[PDB]
């Protein structure tokens, strides 16, 4: 026996929408006591004040405890939900689902899509982008490397993480209480929550060296970073939830897992080598993409290839938000379809203005 | 006569940023006294209340004043001022200059880049985004084909314009003379104005019969486009300003003018289309292009290719910054540069969700 | 036979906090059998993309559902849900729960606080906007008065109604079965339903005769308002959920409600005119109160008592967003709280440019 | 000889608009040449990518420069040019022309309306937030004070002052040069510029003693904090101007100016301070209010009186504009005139939360 996965990529019509994940369910193509992860692109600003991600995870939860026959709490607890916010530019709004089951197959040459989730504790806001987050995050990196069953770490291609952030409110509690937090800003304490969490990906993994990460280098030293972490901050959570993404000899799925780094917002050709490191080297086999993953981020120096932009000048759209409309339409360019993942803030998230990007393919 | 156009694309520190443009004239590569035409990219929001374009003009105009020796009016009475707001994503902002002088060179065995430029009447509140808009500006693209000496309409690639808007004050003016407006909104009279005025361009071009066009099919009837128009809205004028360019027997430029059609916002083929219609057929010649032109807009639909988009939805970004973001990310990642014109919002330019695209070449 | 009302103002930490509301319970102070309506500020944007409404209303109805027993679909048939997203400014989030119960006490002199709920039929997309609508809430409100016990419309101090919006899909389903819609804009959609929702109160309540009512006049005839009206658009719902709010002879409740009606924006004189109006005379008195709710709206001369704002010109900032941000400032200033109630857009709800203010206070 | 100071608050329908200033010098009002210093609100966004404040400046400074006869560095050299941009709410564009003569008018019994204009030297970007920018201010407020003929600190009721902000290029330089910066943000670089201007204000007018100031107390200690000081960042220019307005008994105004201290956003009694205080005691007697000088910001804890709200978590809407709205739509209601000048972002400005408040006054 050995583990089966499946990723079933659902548009959705509206943050609470879960007639999808519901027909997959009543046809029984989805078993929904073997979701294990959803990952999700809901439509608010993807910033603070983004509550659609909140949303998005009370309606699936409330909708898997009723089939269930189980409490909303058991289902969180069990079942990681990682809501992306901010849907701008063409990015369709989505959910992705990831189903895992125990068939009985034999042992087949080769490595295949495998999966593990793994929670931290809740962390107190004066801890958010400091090293308690970074060290939490590790551990909780290989555990879920251990619940994907994969040894070497060059079979992770992608780690996905939801992180907490700082609101005024919890900035005033800490002042209260006599703490300090990383960061006065409720944006920029993203940032931190982030990279903090990023730099965890990249210590679990081995590829930085402890000894090189501190307080001080976060947020600050871009040469540090992970080829295969992405993080994703959110006012709904006080902890971090890990999906670790793979291949493991160990696995029966009928699916891969491909990745690469994009080196600017405009890097199309890292989509191509992600795609072709996933199995597909041409553009008659785009049709067994079953969803694309990628960071994006506006680069510290305010230039793409030399050319200057307003990304981090502008005060009427924050810089996220313009990241991942750039990314997705690229990636959306490239695959001829822009119901992809992309996520905003790449800090320590490949290098400075790129990002890690993967895709689940079909074999 | 043997006319030669020569095209600058000038990158800008800000919207009244003429340093590029004065280095071009010191060092002899620019006569001030050829220019007839500048179409700019600046960073204000490109809707309503962008102000940096009538910073730019202003800017531009007092420095060619001053090194011509003539007012600020006779400037702008023979030099096209064109100013496109909203460089979204990861869009630089710059100027593209146009150089037209009368050079004594045979011409070669085929058609060279070639530009006219017409301006119309002053329009009135209540004139705006109706009849009275189209068939004026019909009238002044005449009258720029023959300044760039183009009788086949065969042979026009691009027809840029800048026509007027709406604001709560001319909203009040025309009521206060008895006169209704085509649309209450400040936003949408931009639209209203920018689908008139590219009606004008399909009717002169030939490409729709008068006959078919009426006030209630402007922004209604999305059958009717032209394939090489493109207008831009804005505050700091009051009429419509023409640019034709295209390819002319009687030129002696350097560089040619392609162009092709996006069919939707994510529609690289054409890019590469108009790159091959410019004498561009491989990567490797790419460093061939003086610059790109091409216009974007939300799909009426709220969908790509099927896939539902938030851009009509979204209450915080209007739907023409998120267009211009989108398309300029595609057109970079396919050219490598995202330093190239996108403007929004492309009432009858170009099917319902596209716009015309055109690459302005060396050869 | 005789009504009690009792009306609690709760500050909320997030759209979906019901903590002051589960404490007010559990204390005893609150029993939830006895919630008639909640009336609520959510901090999302107040316009098109605002789905901390549906939040809010999917955590309240979520929540009662499991005190009473019951299921949430008969929890949001029984109680009146109306989520005004936009906390502009310093305006407070919180939500506005109405307790109605049975006691066995006589009237005490004088017409005391008085509340009555009704819901209308759903409504087809091409009758929103429209006379169907507009007669179908004057219906409802003279049903809900009887249900609040009030015979004279002078009684009748504030009518709160939560109405529906056009979508994509509504939109496009009317066209396919031959109809036409009054706009075909989202946004535009929401005015038309708050227009056509208020003419339907000032027709119950005898402001304004039938004969002035017409498909023309909604939206066009701002002489035509409700003084007491106050309206608010929400995608969550098909009808309108109307709360009549007013003073009856056979009432026991411990509290009034007065109302004025803002001439503009900055009508303080009109905040301290409603105040007086319930019972509050000086500034020492303004412990009483239990809840300020007001209307607000940018004018549509686009001035304000001669002064131009830019309300109607900025594309950055809705113009609904800046109305309230404005109102509730004001508000705030007299009363020395930010925790009002102020919800934007006032079509046919006071003057053009003005809207209703009224106030509950203890006796 | 005598000083006599005349204030004129003038609307504008536009950044760039100098109609009304030249109304009132073609009607022989003002005296071009007499001309000290111009104060304005321009309708940019008033924050970063503000550029309708060059605008104005430059149509300013090239409008007067023609009139006078000479250069527009001359004229940039000799009047203060200080545009604060964001009129947010129902705040109206406007510009408040300062205008200096020698009459011989007799001396008014008390003092009387007086101005003085001074100037520092540009800054390097590592010395904005920092006490060599404290420093360079102080000296120019002690300036401007005797060139106001001002001898009593006590007697200045307002001291506006335009200081720069950081941009990427600024950073740079300093880092190409050796030098760290005091925070590697643009946005939050304005506030640092803002703090340590007005801590040079408190420290020129002994507000505060020197031995309190220091580098790690600029936007830190919030009890250290001047009562008349109002600054305002900008990327058009490199040094601080410096306006000190008050009164002297060497002066033949028939004006004279009064101030308050905003202890939070909503505090109207506050305004009704600073009016008394100009010598205007009732409602009736508001009509001599020349213009209405204010600073707004978002308080650190996140509320007001101990109610929520939204500010410092808004990612759509900046807090420094949210705040300009609410101040000024408290002065409104108070005053009954939106037209008035309200200036974002408060540090050391009256407490967190708060900021100096003036009132020119005719007497
Ligand atoms: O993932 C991103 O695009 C940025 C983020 O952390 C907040 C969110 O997703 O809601
Ligand atoms: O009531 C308002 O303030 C504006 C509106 O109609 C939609 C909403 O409530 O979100
Ligand atoms: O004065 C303000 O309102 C805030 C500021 O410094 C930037 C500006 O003025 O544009
Ligand atoms: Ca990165
Ligand atoms: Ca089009
Ligand atoms: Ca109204
Ligand atoms: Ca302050």
């Amino acid at each position: 026996h050995m583990q089966k996965v499946e990723v079933f990529r659902i548009p959705t019509a509206s943050p609470d929408d879960i007639s999808g994940l519901a027909t997959l369910i009543d046809s029984g193509k989805i078993n929904p006591a073997e979701i294990v992860a959803i990952l999700g692109k809901t439509e608010g600003n993807g910033c603070v004040n983004d509550f659609t991600r909140g949303f998005a995870t009370q309606s699936l939860a409330m909708y898997l405890a009723e089939k269930l026959g189980i409490s909303r709490e058991e289902v969180v607890k069990k079942v990681a939900f990682i809501m992306s916010g901010g849907t701008e530019g063409v990015m369709t709004p989505h959910i992705t689902v990831f189903v895992r089951k125990d068939v009985a197959a034999p042992a087949a040459p080769g490595k295949r899509l495998a999966v593990g989730v793994a929670f931290t504790r809740d962390f107190l806001p004066e801890e958010l982008g400091r090293m308690e987050q970074v060290n939490e995050v590790a551990r909780a990196v290989k555990e879920a490397m251990k619940d994907a069953q994969i040894d070497d770490p060059r079979d992770v291609h992608f780690v996905q993480i939801k992180c907490p952030l700082l609101t005024a409110e919890r900035i005033e509690d800490a002042k209260r209480r006599g703490k300090d937090v990383v960061v006065n800003d409720t944006y920029k304490s993203m940032a931190y929550s982030r990279g903090a969490s990023a730099l965890g990906v990249a210590l679990a993994l081995g590829e930085i060296s402890a000894d090189k990460i501190s307080n001080e280098a976060i947020c600050h030293d871009w040469n540090l970073y992970s080829s295969v972490a992405s993080t994703s901050a959110g006012v709904e959570l006080l902890n971090d939830e890990i999906i670790v993404v793979g291949n493991s000899t160990n696995s029966a799925s009928d699916l891969v897992i491909g990745h690469s780094v994009m080196k600017d917002a405009i890097d199309a050709d890292a989509v191509r080598a992600a795609l072709k490191d996933a199995g597909i080297r041409s553009d008659d086999e785009m049709d067994r993409i079953v969803n694309v993953l990628a960071k994006a981020e506006a680069a510290s120096s305010g230039t793409v290839r030399g050319r200057r932009n307003t990304m981090l000048d502008d005060s009427d759209i924050n810089h996220t938000r313009s990241a991942r409309a750039v990314v997705n339409a690229v990636i959306a360019s490239v695959v001829g379809d822009p119901m992809v993942y992309v996520s905003g803030g790449a800090e320590h998230q490949g290098p400075d203005g790129g990002g890690p990007i993967a895709v689940i393919a079909r074999v």
